[PDB]
């Protein structure tokens, strides 16, 4: 179901955050071989994400479910703005720019707060 594959999307949406908070520990101890590694392992895991959001998004049209295409574009669209700054901060990292990397941490932090304020709507519409 539609459902179960939320349950798959925010297990995964689970795991970036986990490795997330070790690659910031690891960015604030110095530890920039294991900072690379937590990088790629978090591309693999947003891009992973993303595509079972679009899977979603694209089930919900096609089922006509107004509500749920409604929150699914707005959790998406705010999902790019993440996966934007996230670019940003591996390019900073990729420059030795520690002041920018350590913004778009923060930020990042702060737009995913708020995107996954979405999340118990788009349950219930799904
Ligand atoms: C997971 C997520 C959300 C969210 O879960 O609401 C909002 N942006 N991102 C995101 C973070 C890093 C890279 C791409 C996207």
């Amino acid at each position: 179901s539609v459902k179960s594959e939320y349950a798959e999307a925010a297990a995964v949406g689970q795991e970036a955050v986990a490795v997330f908070n070790t690659m910031k520990a690891a960015f604030q101890n110095g530890d920039k071989e294991a900072v690379a590694q937590y990088l790629a392992r978090l591309a693999s895991l947003y891009t992973r994400h993303e595509e079972l959001l679009n899977r979603i998004l694209e089930k919900a049209r096609r089922e006509g479910n107004k509500e749920a295409v409604t929150l699914m574009n707005e959790f998406t669209a705010t999902f790019q703005t993440g996966k934007s700054i996230f670019n940003a901060m591996v390019a900073a990292f990729k420059n030795g720019d520690d002041d920018s990397f350590e913004s778009y941490l923060q930020a990042l932090e702060k737009v995913t707060a708020k995107g996954e304020t979405l999340a118990d709507q788009i349950a219930k519409a799904l």
